[PDB]
């Protein structure tokens, strides 16, 4: 709890989970570490913009598994 | 540009995995790609249909 | 300016050219594009916490051709 | 989990490049590692001992 210079820790405080699935072009899931001690869910747009999703909300978690799918 | 991923597993601990990029079907590749990233820093690919897969996806986004 | 809600932009405003390579255990550099117009290097350390480097800095430019080389 | 990269290339457009990734060598892995991500999601491994390759990462880094 004593940062480094320069050092990079959570990237979403705010998060959604109101997107849809056939704008996502990727997902990255962040597992909790020394970096950051919550999960981060980063979903990267077909034109690039990157959006913080909730990791926790229902619907997220389906997207995940659709996405996993093939759906 | 192709598929990156052409052998995948299913057999990996939650406890070793990072982070993970889920990556749906292209022009040039025409299956989902999983690469999960250790914590030393070795990258693998999983297989997307697998169940013990799906479920160590779910806990890595719970917090597991 | 318009932000999508929830929109990850950039990640680095603070940047460093200090840091020992034999400390580092993967860099990721991301190009400038929609998600934000300046080019971003970021260190991942042997124990997992993260630091954003100046890509600008010819001491990261070097840094990132040794790694390529093996060293 | 051990090397992920056992195809590489010399020869992509930087254009095309949005971001890399280069891992060093580890216990499994006796080779340095260059994922790079395209801008349509795909992820390819790049030669890091290829001139080509080495100028690509220097014009990354400086903005081009």
């Amino acid at each position: 709890d004593s940062d480094l210079y320069a050092e990079l820790r959570c990237l979403c405080i705010k998060t959604t989970s109101g997107i849809h699935p056939k704008n996502i072009q990727s997902l990255e899931v962040i597992g909790k570490g020394t970096h950051c001690n919550q999960v981060e869910v980063i979903a990267t747009l077909k034109d690039g913009r990157k959006i913080c999703l909730d990791p926790d909300a229902p619907r997220i978690k389906k997207i995940v598994q659709k996405k996993l799918a093939g759906d």
